[PDB]
């Protein structure tokens, strides 16, 4: 026999300049003034009824939390039933549609995102999480489009992974979703990862509860409707913001839980976790948890290091958006011969910092940091970092949230390499250095690896590659995503697979191409063509 | 700028005939004579030293539980203890050996097992955990063959698939090992089976505790012995038989635990689950729990089938081993129109059916299952079938645990299709039949699907190709293994990966190509060849 089967080559998303004068830097001031003093009022979406419940809820503009970007609201036990369960009732259909047609719909939406969607999506996360410019591009147009270009690319080329065939049988494999529902938990930084929690499963055949981050409704909502434009049929993915503890109350109770997609707080991870464990006798199936947490990563620097390249790369990882990453730079190790020159450069640098408002002055480097609460546990860091010995502020040190959530880029030294500010993941603007002699840095390679509890990334400046090769053995396990030369943020799908394991989660590596076998739950089927046989066996006779 | 890429070149393993005169069936003879009276004494091993604990165990022929076959005893926590910190101490470096040189060590233990070492594995499953020559030949050599070497073939192929490189950056995944030890949990029922647990993580540069099952001691060790000898260093794989509870206990209370790697009962697998669970907080990572569990599988018949292909499938897939397979049909589905014909044949031939001794007897279909608690729960079945008045025993029915624990293989037919013999797992060989009419085969297509918690195996018996589509589609869910014209069991690696989902598992597919994935922990590494850059973008100038 025979069959035409099919493949999908795909190219990153381009990163636009956005120069003075390019198209794109028109575009998006375009979509930036159409967002000034305009306030969405966005439902809850069950299938394609919008819904309203009482539970009213705004979002705010982090460097202006006085202009309110969106109304939304929270959903209730009773609608998360609801979404459930029509969720479940369009998932046989959803299922059973060829990945090439589930697969189309990602690529529209992508192609979406990449011309005409652009400036909004780019806008509605500069406004809505406080990104500038190019953090707004890498993440919400070309992180989400490629996700959904790449992810579609490795599911049509998983339903060419066939077994053996041997006659008189024939042997197939079926990428079967997830019987159930997945509940999609999708955190405030990237616009990116909501729409791929969401929709990697859904791409494969999944239906979805995804509850979005308060602070980045106004984007997520933008990606849900595209999908929803896209040709996403409807209850595949059900748009429901919700208190946090309640959506994972309801979902954690519900028999029909199959999967949790979740990025964020590793306590909320464990929590769910933990939640599904208590409550295993319900499910129909054993519900999959994919679990993507923080980190506390390093900047580790060789004496042999390019000291412009350790400034620079430093300064983006630690201090872009805010330090709001997961893979954030928080600990800069440096070597005793270089620190006068790092922390000149350093210091030098970081007055040239400017910290303001994105939308109305793209010369900003970073902007407010996303919430009252988040500035709050960050001045916390701030005041201990004046209130411990073994800390002094060497630059920044400050904020003020009047307008926005602001807080200054800051710099701190460390004489104790273990203080809990080289231990505990501030997501900050909030760089912590320690300075170690040159002839013990090989046990300073082993401190950066057994510091901290997190295992999520880091990078090694040194110019000389058998202290490269030794760090990266090393260091093995200190990261997940492991950098040479180049700053430990701004993972490329298809180039950097993201996560990492220790307390940074469960490491299923979005944006690479096994990611998405979390999703399928594969059925073999083998089809014998000839009679049987006695059932007796020659040897027997 | 280049990329190598290896892959390997496999095929599986001949199943060999033993019919008189081969050589096969003579070394193997020779093997048997060579057990007879003799019982080995087995030491749980802890890097190269043989330790014995005062909590000694024997283990039994099933069909002859007079003759004690092995000695051993159980680790005790502090024995486990042990265990697991000289394999963490061994860990590292066999991360760090290549791919390639530990699938080297399978693919010697793997010809080991195909030639010098084949009658042996074989006698010791047939006198250990009672299996007839085929079911063993099927089982300790062809499985556990192809199981080392697909996996290897896996593993080495799996090192190629590495993310896209774009100057000036180079980006390569390195295939990391779990940090930590897994602990890796056999059932009795398959030789094989434990090899993969133990060995398939191990292959991925885990390190592994192995608590095989009692019952299937012998042949276990003897899979250890040949794992050592193959050039397995030590405390790679630790062989610590012990306590269930004991060892779960132990495992799930290190902070090293990274994962178990389990086959058994649900219930088990649910408790070792809940334990991980409640333990969270000290975990250095969250750990991958893998588990296949039990089925309810059944064996559909459509009216246009070939009745002496049901009869003699259902036949093999109900008794063989027993029943005693996770994929063993234990629910036939028989159209009105075809129960006469069927229930003659099978009556007939269950007549000629021959139970006994097969170490004495290679005539003998198959032998006493395997110990007593099974046997007692077997009983508790038997005397349900007489009780029940929904139920009615067709043939066999009897029972004699005077010399082995003999069952003889039952036959009962239901006139309530959800009566309890009908839902529960008795692994046992006991089939049960529902006869529905032809005119409602659609809502009995549905009642396969609805009607137990399972989803492991499944086979539609229909000579119409639209009947097959149909079912296919009806039971998309009801069998992670789905047979068209051919029995329910007898998976073969890389042909059917074998698994599936509801209550039967994770569906983890151990036989495919993805199933090694569970036991590695990606890290992405991306080197950058040329310096930085100022930290500002253009756009912002």
């Amino acid at each position: 026999r025979w069959k035409h089967t099919s493949s999908l080559k795909v190219a990153n998303e381009p990163v636009l300049a956005f120069t003075q004068g390019s198209p794109e830097r028109d575009a998006l001031q375009k979509a930036l003034k159409d967002l000034k003093g305009r306030m969405e009022a966005i439902p809850c979406v069950v299938g394609d009824e919008e819904v309203w419940t009482s539970d009213v809820q705004y979002q705010v503009s982090p460097f202006n939390h006085g202009h309110k970007v969106a109304k939304f609201c929270y959903a209730d036990k009773s609608l998360l039933n609801k979404a459930i369960e029509a969720a479940l009732a369009a998932r046989k259909e959803w299922d059973l549609k060829p990945i090439a047609d589930r697969a189309q719909i990602f690529l529209k939406a992508a192609d979406m995102l990449s011309g005409p969607r652009r400036a909004e999506i780019l806008a509605k996360t500069m406004v809505g999480q406080g990104k500038t410019v190019i953090q707004a591009e890498i993440d919400a147009a070309a992180e989400l489009i490629d996700f959904f270009r790449f992810n579609a690319k490795y599911a049509v080329e998983l339903e060419g992974q066939q077994p053996i065939s041997v006659p008189p049988s024939t042997n197939s494999t079926v990428y079967r979703g997830l019987e159930g529902f997945v509940a999609a938990i999708s955190p405030f930084n990237f616009t990116a990862i909501g729409g791929n929690l969401a929709g990697a499963p859904a791409l494969m055949g999944n239906v979805v509860l995804w509850k979005p981050s308060d602070t980045a409704m106004l984007a997520s909502y933008a990606v849900y409707r595209i999908l929803r434009e896209a040709g996403l049929p409807p209850n595949i993915i059900q748009f429901v913001p919700a208190d946090g503890p309640l959506f994972g109350d309801t979902v954690t109770s519900s028999e029909h839980l199959c999967g949790i997609n979740f990025t964020g707080s590793v306590p909320t991870f464990k929590h769910l976790w933990k939640q599904v464990a208590q409550n295993l006798d319900r499910f129909h199936t054993f519900p999959r948890l994919a679990g993507e947490c923080g980190g506390k990563n390093f900047h580790f620097v060789h004496r042999s290091a390019d000291v412009e390249s350790v400034v620079s790369g430093t300064l983006r990882s630690a201090f872009e958006y805010g330090g709001q990453k997961c893979s954030a730079c928080a600990r800069l190790y440096v070597p005793h011969s270089l620190w006068p020159q790092i922390k000149g450069r350093l210091l030098e640098e970081h007055s040239r910092i400017k910290v303001g408002d994105p939308a109305e002055d793209f010369g900003t480097f970073f902007s407010a940091v996303i919430d009252a609460k988040s500035f709050a546990r960050i001045k916390k860091w701030l005041e201990h970092a004046r209130s411990s010995p073994s800390l002094t502020i060497l630059a920044g040190g400050k904020c003020d949230d009047s307008v926005g959530y602001f807080v200054e880029p800051c710099i701190v030294e460390s004489k104790d390499p273990q203080e809990p500010i080289m231990k505990e993941e501030i997501f900050g603007p909030v760089l912590s250095v320690y300075v170690y002699p040159d002839d013990k840095y090989k046990e300073t390679l082993q401190l950066v690896d057994s510091t901290t509890s997190y295992g999520l990334t880091g990078a090694v400046f040194s110019q000389d590659k058998d202290v490269v090769q030794e760090a990266t053995k090393v260091l093995r396990n200190a990261a997940g995503n492991f950098y040479i030369n180049d700053k430990s943020t701004g993972s490329i799908v298809g180039q950097q697979p993201f996560g990492g394991a220790r307390a940074s989660g469960t490491n299923d590596k979005p944006g690479g191409p096994h990611y998405i076998l979390r999703w399928t739950s594969p059925q073999v089927i083998k089809e014998t063509h000839k009679p049987l046989g006695d059932w007796s066996y020659a040897y027997m006779q």
